[PDB]
């Protein structure tokens, strides 16, 4: 009486809205993140340790936007994998790498700020060390997401059907046992979301208490200027971390409930579940669009470069 899987199989009633949201995010993130790289290239005064990490973040974001976003939209619209076995492993792999790169870049920004502000003369923070750390971030991210690429498999509902069309193919994780996905997704959630964001929250709170706390009696002019500039960057970075945690919260929670707790298997609520996952996928991409916008409103330096770029191209 209520089984209409094919009516929504081709297009969904919210399908156009999803296409518009995806395209809007695609354009904004590509232009904006390119502007983040070009701003840091243009202004030599902005080539700081934090800003070097921020374009690393913009590189990770551009990787996911250019390659993963188009594929994700297609998957969410058609509920089928039309790009073959190799890309079934590559595109989810690149998304996993992009997530790792982003969270570790934010972790290293928080760590730099925390040692710079709360434990000042222990570690030396140079832009050369920052480029070394950026290389390390990619090395780690590329290595640790190989298991994810290994588990991805493209499969059609009826195996001889894959020989005629890709229309009934599906890209998903293939797990030999019930326990392995539970351990894997528990570790994926903790390592790429919970633990780094918990640690970053505590770091930014300590940074906040030092920057907005008890002023040391009789500070110099140069010390108050240092504090004011650090307050500007800290305010922005806390917004970037908060937006990241908000964007990634739905999909992280959803995947945990699905993979660790075995939820959303029930056929009664399929439609609702698919809506939830679809939206969750989108804001992952929405975050890539949001970061340049954040810099425009909270960094006068970034705003200046963006204004100049808009004047040049318009
Ligand atoms: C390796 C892979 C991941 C990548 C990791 C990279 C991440 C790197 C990012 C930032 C580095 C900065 C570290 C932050 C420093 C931690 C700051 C901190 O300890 O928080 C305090 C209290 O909070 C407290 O309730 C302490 C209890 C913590 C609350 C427990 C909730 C779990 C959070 C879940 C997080 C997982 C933890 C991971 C550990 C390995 C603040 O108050 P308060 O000024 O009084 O202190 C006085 C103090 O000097 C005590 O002598
Ligand atoms: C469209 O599906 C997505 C989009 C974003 C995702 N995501 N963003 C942040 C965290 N997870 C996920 C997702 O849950 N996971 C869990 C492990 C593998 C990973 C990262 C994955 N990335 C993908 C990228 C594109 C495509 Cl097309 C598929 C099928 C992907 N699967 C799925
Ligand atoms: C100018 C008026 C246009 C009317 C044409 C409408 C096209 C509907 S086709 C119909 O769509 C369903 C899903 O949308 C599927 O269940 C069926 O397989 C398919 O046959
Ligand atoms: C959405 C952005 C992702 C890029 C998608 C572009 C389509 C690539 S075609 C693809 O090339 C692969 C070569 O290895 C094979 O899997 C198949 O022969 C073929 O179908
Ligand atoms: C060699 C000493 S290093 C120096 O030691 C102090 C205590 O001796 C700490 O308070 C500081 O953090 C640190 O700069
Ligand atoms: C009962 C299920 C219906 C299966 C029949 C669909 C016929 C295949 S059409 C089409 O043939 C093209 C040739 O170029 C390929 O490129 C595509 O993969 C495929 O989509
Ligand atoms: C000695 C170290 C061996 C390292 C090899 C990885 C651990 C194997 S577990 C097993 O691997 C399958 C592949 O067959 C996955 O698809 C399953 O989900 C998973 O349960
Ligand atoms: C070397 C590779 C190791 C991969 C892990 C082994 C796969 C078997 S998991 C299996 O799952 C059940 C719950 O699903 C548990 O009750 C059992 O105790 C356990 O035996
Ligand atoms: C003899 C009775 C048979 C029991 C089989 C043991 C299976 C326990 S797996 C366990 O299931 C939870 C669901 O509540 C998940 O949350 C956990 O992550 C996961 O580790």
């Amino acid at each position: 009486l209520r089984y209409l899987w094919r009516d929504y199989l081709y297009p969904k009633q919210y399908a156009w809205v999803l296409i518009a949201a995806y395209v809007a995010v695609f354009v904004v993130a590509l232009v904006g993140n390119t502007l983040v790289c070009l701003a840091v290239w243009r202004n030599h005064h902005m080539r700081t340790v934090t800003n070097y990490f921020l374009v690393n973040l913009s590189l990770a974001d551009v990787l996911a936007t250019a390659i993963c976003l188009p594929a994700s939209l297609l998957v969410d619209i058609t509920e089928s994998w039309l790009f073959g076995h190799a890309l079934c492993k590559v595109i989810p792999y690149l998304q996993a790498v992009s997530v790792s790169v982003a969270v570790l870049t934010l972790s290293f920004i928080a760590l730099d700020r925390w040692y710079a502000i709360c434990h000042p003369l222990l570690f030396k923070s140079t832009a050369r060390r920052a480029l070394g750390s950026i290389l390390g971030i990619w090395a780690v991210s590329l290595a640790i997401m190989v298991p994810q690429a290994a588990v991805m498999e493209c499969s059609s509902v009826l195996p001889e059907l894959a020989a005629r069309t890709r229309a009934f193919s599906v890209c998903d994780e293939r797990w030999a046992d019930d326990l392995a996905p539970k351990i894997y997704h528990s570790c994926f959630f903790i390592v790429t979301y919970l633990a780094p964001l918990g640690l970053m929250a505590m770091a930014y709170f300590q940074i906040f208490r030092k920057l907005w706390g008890r002023q040391i009696p009789g500070t110099t002019s140069a010390e108050v200027k240092q504090m004011r500039a650090r307050r500007k960057t800290a305010k922005m970075l806390m917004v970037v971390v908060l937006v990241f945690a908000l964007c990634y919260l739905p999909i992280s929670v959803l995947n945990v409930l699905k993979r660790v707790f075995g939820m959303f298997r029930q056929a009664s609520d399929r439609e609702a579940v698919y809506a939830a996952f679809t939206f969750s996928h989108w804001l992952v991409y929405a975050n890539s669009a949001a970061n340049p916008i954040i810099y425009n409103f909270l960094s006068g330096k970034f705003r200046e470069q963006f204004k100049a770029a808009f004047s040049w191209w318009l």
